[PDB]
């Protein structure tokens, strides 16, 4: 959702992109959100992607 499970595209509104944690392919990947509390993952570089799932 934040760093591995099905990151949220589309829960509420169309469908917005930008960065997510896929810690298991190549880890941080992209999917913003699409719709609601913009699932609180919401990336847009190494250091985004970080600060949230990648050093923590």
């Amino acid at each position: 959702d934040f760093c591995l499970e099905p990151p949220y595209t589309g829960p509420c509104r169309a469908a917005i992109i930008r960065y997510f944690y896929n810690a298991k392919a190549g880890l941080c990947q992209t999917f913003v959100y699409g719709g609601c509390r913009a699932k609180s993952n919401n990336f847009k570089s190494a250091e985004d992607c970080m600060r949230t799932c990648g050093g923590a």
